[PDB]
């Protein structure tokens, strides 16, 4: 399952981290692992134009800070984007040294970093090959299913609901928010979705 | 540390252009470039492809696979030139990489500067059209050592397939975009020769 990680929470520090507060800054020297024990965050980079865009999300279980662990030439690493907490997060903070001690006596450690790495690797290539082949509207639509299968997502009686803002929608897919405001209301009275305010149901999904 | 892990691993070479991971695949084996580089690519529904990036001498491929426990290759892996690789299952890799951390470290250390590269890539296509795409691409093109300085600017030789593959569309596409990038002075194109102007 994952209890030999149990060595690592044991040698954490818990902060906590209410909603938007930024948890890593781009740029920034990377010394700490983080670990989300409760709550959810977001990764953001910034653009050729210096506007924030969405990678992705990460929730319960993941690590985050760990590609500063990794040093190109063997010399230091700075944080390679933006995390910040997207709901109210717990997370443990531990330090690089203690991680490389405690993934020396166990190395089932990085394998679960390993995995974890390999599917953010999976999914940004998928994100270049959507930016690449889709439009806007494409984009969007594959969007909202792609939040249909990714944790956070819910069980409604005609498909699934996420939360999500179409402003959070402009900054994943690459447009204003106005022209996301278009592309929704077309793909509403298509049937594929329903905007709620903080919450969207996307229908035929389930 | 270092000859430890390709003597358990069997050697083949790949001759140039050959398709050495075929994306859908299962995934039951992790290679290791020896000599050579390779290509890495995505592909859409309608067949067309588009280059992920590369990876060279001293590079693992087909790890994304190893970590489950059922999972399918992520992308074609197609040798650039000529390889050597050490290929190994996935299973005496994960009984060999039990206790030995220096090796999965590595693997690691090569996987976060592939995500980072990739990430600084999405944010690159992001907000681009074609058009953007495929003029940065020439211009980008202009700086490299097969380039030859023009006269008038900077000449380089490159079908409209492969620069559909540096930005992700057809060769068809390549082509309407060209015609308007000479519409607005920036190229003309000659067959096989392009000439990108006041690059510098
Ligand atoms: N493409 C991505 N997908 C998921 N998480 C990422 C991506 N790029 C960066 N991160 C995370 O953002 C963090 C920023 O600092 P680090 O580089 O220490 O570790 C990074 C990862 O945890
Ligand atoms: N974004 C990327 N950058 C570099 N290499 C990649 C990328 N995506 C996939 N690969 C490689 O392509 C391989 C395809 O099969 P695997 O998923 O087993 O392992 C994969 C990696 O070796
Ligand atoms: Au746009």
């Amino acid at each position: 399952k994952l209890k030999h990680l149990d060595k690592l929470l044991a040698h954490c520090h818990r902060r906590r981290y209410t909603a938007k507060s930024t948890i890593i800054y781009a740029g920034d020297r990377c010394e700490t692992l983080f670990f989300i024990i409760k709550g959810s965050v977001t990764i953001l980079i910034e653009d050729d134009d210096g506007r924030e865009m969405i990678i992705g999300y990460l929730n319960s279980g993941d690590f985050f800070g760990e590609l500063g662990l990794f040093e190109k030439e063997g010399s230091e690493q700075e944080r390679s984007a933006w995390v910040r907490a997207k709901v109210e997060c717990e997370v443990a903070e531990i330090s690089y040294a203690k991680f490389r001690e405690l993934s020396q006596q166990d190395s089932e450690i990085l394998y679960t970093l390993g995995s974890q790495m390999a599917d953010r690797l999976r999914k940004t290539t998928r994100k270049v090959g959507d930016l690449a082949f889709l439009d806007v509207t494409g984009r969007v639509a594959r969007t909202l299913l792609d939040l249909c299968q990714q944790p956070d997502a819910m069980t409604h009686p005609d498909g699934m609901q996420i939360k999500i803002t179409r402003q959070e929608i402009g900054r994943i897919v690459g447009c204003s928010r106005e022209m996301v405001g278009r592309v929704l209301k077309s793909l509403e009275e298509q049937g594929l979705v329903h905007v709620k305010g903080k919450t969207m149901v996307v229908f035929g999904t389930r």
